């Protein structure tokens, strides 16, 4: 069995290997990459996403979100307070202000220590889930707006044609902006490209061990767990690496830098934080191997998770027994 310790693997494809996206994902899996839940892909030196980032300041962040924490430094939830619209140039200025800017630090490990010590005492503002793309239309390789759609994959594997679309999303971050512990909708894959700016640190639990994280989360967030049998779908709970280690939860960590891709694999729980002002692009995708995970994915039906239009068909076809309860939670 390849990668039996479930380490995060880093890949350096050649320009020739960068042509066929599906083939390369399958290659990474042949080497055991999925066992970690997360892999890094460093593009060949010949590749670029676009020519420059000099002309992005006029993108609008219609609903910036202030991430307010509650709890203790290593075990907390966050809620998202809506703020007034601002442009990417305005948001960049805010991220660099004395109130929000990255503090002085020695290295990524020192900054990680500072994050976990101090995160809860601040409320950073995140531009999330902005439909759009920064890939140039002429970028032919690993262009996240030109991937094969999940609806086409389901039709190819299973024979059923379904409604829905699959487009990318932009994220504008600042110091301490946080992504809570989660798997993807319907336990899909994700791919994330860090277009510019400061790093993103990731934590991940191997898919084979995801239920260990879920059991800890139920213990640590006992009211939330009574409220919903899949409350991590709410995407609000944080648990630090120190707390994970104290509770024996298997996990790994890695820092993504500008110009690098990360892939999350089906049922790979992940969480993390941004080091400073940055911009990332991400999208969900599927392969044949996903279908069995989609059939078994948990679902939130309490009303909190609320998701895209295109998840309806996935539940309807892959999980017909759950569909009526889930759809009630959507309405
Ligand atoms: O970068 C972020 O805030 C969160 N991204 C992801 O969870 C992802 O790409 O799957
Ligand atoms: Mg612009
Ligand atoms: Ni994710
Ligand atoms: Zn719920």
């Amino acid at each position: 069995a390849q990668n039996p310790n479930c380490n995060i693997m880093i890949f350096h494809p050649t320009k020739e290997e960068f042509n066929d996206f599906d083939k390369y994902i399958a290659y990474m899996e042949s080497q055991g990459a999925h066992r970690a839940g997360l892999a890094k892909i460093i593009p060949p030196k010949e590749w670029k996403a676009r020519e420059t980032y000099d002309n992005i300041s006029e993108i609008l962040i219609a609903t910036p979100l202030q991430q307010v924490a509650s709890g203790r430094a290593g075990v907390f939830t966050q809620y998202h307070k809506k703020k007034k619209a601002m442009t990417v140039g305005e948001y960049r200025h805010l991220a660099n202000s004395k109130k929000y800017q990255t503090p002085p630090h020695q290295n990524f490990e020192d900054l990680e220590r500072k994050y976990w010590k101090n995160r809860i005492y601040n409320s950073p503002i995140y531009g999330a889930d902005i439909s759009g793309s920064l890939f140039d239309e002429n970028t032919k390789q690993w262009n996240l707006g030109h991937l094969g759609t999940i609806q086409d994959l389901l039709e190819k594997e299973c024979g059923v044609v379904i409604e829905g679309v699959n487009t990318p999303y932009l994220y504008f971050g600042m110091w301490k902006t946080t992504f809570a512990w989660h798997t993807e909708d319907m336990d899909l894959y994700s791919i994330n490209y860090l277009h510019l700016g400061e790093p993103k640190t990731w934590y991940v639990v191997p898919p084979e061990h995801g239920q260990r994280l879920e059991r800890l989360a139920r213990e640590l967030f006992p009211g939330s767990s009574r409220g919903c049998g899949a409350f991590l779908r709410h995407k609000v709970a944080l648990i630090s690496p120190t707390v994970l280690k104290e509770n024996g939860i298997p996990f790994n960590r890695i820092t993504q830098e500008a110009g690098e891709f990360m892939v999350t694999f089906p049922y790979g729980y992940h969480a993390g934080f941004n080091h400073g002002f940055n911009c990332a692009e991400a999208i969900n995708f599927a392969t044949p191997r996903w279908i069995d995970y989609g059939k078994m994915a948990s679902q939130c039906s309490c009303g909190e998770a609320r998701v895209t239009f295109s998840m309806d068909a996935f539940v309807r076809i892959l999980q017909p027994e759950r569909y009526d309860l889930w759809k009630r939670g959507q309405d």
